[PDB]
């Protein structure tokens, strides 16, 4: 595949976000993926609402927990998601409004587990959301350079792989521009089930046209 690919320079990836003192990693991640797939086939780059998710994906748990195989189905079975402007962020759950369906997808497809060689495939076609063990000190206290550091698998956080390189990943978090490398964190590539288990639960939204 292309040795090195970045969806941030292609104009597919929106600026960094900030989930806030709220356990909504599961929403931010799974949502920024549906943002870049819609900015690839359609050609439009919109910032959808992570709040319509905390307020409507009842299946999940707003600010305290969430999974990918349930944030996606929500967005499809409902006709779509609403933008951020319309449905701004509040940093906490609440009722579920009369929002519109500005975007949507046909489904979602999972990538072969603990297989990074082919995860580089999906991430080479479009941003793929993943889960990791983002509770370690070095992880939580990463700033620059390529993060090798300590962390045992057993995922707890969700993010978006927006690119990669000869030996590292370009992970997209959701803790503001003041964390890691301007909101992002480059995680080394290859290892088995991945660094902080990166290749354990891969996933990305699909689309027609
Ligand atoms: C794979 C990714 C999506 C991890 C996921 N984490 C979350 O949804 C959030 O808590 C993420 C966050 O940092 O806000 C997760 O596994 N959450 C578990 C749900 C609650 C389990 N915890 C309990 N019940 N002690």
């Amino acid at each position: 595949l292309p040795e090195h690919v970045d969806w941030r320079a292609k104009g597919a990836v929106i600026p960094l976000k900030n989930q806030g003192k709220c356990g909504s990693c599961w929403a931010f991640s799974t949502v920024t993926t549906v943002e870049s797939i819609n900015q690839i086939r359609t050609g439009n780059l919109i910032s959808l609402s992570e709040q319509q998710l905390v307020d409507c994906s009842k299946k999940n748990h707003g600010c305290k927990g969430g999974y990918f195989d349930r944030a996606y189905q929500y967005i499809i079975a409902n006709g779509g998601i609403d933008t951020e402007a319309n449905y701004p962020y509040k940093a906490f759950q609440g009722p579920c409004r009369a929002a519109k369906k500005v975007v949507r997808i046909d489904g979602c497809k999972g990538v072969p587990q603990c297989n990074e060689n082919a995860l580089k495939n999906a991430v080479a076609s479009q941003p793929s959301v993943v889960a990791i063990d983002a509770s370690s000190k070095q992880f939580q206290h990463y700033k620059g350079g390529i993060f090798t550091g300590p962390c045992g698998t057993k995922l707890n956080h969700g993010v978006v792989i927006v690119g990669y390189g000869k030996d590292y990943w370009i992970v997209r978090n959701s803790w503001g521009r003041h964390w890691g490398e301007q909101g992002y964190t480059r995680m080394k590539r290859v290892g088995g089930c991945g660094l902080c288990g990166i290749a354990r639960l891969p996933f990305y939204p699909t689309k027609a046209x």
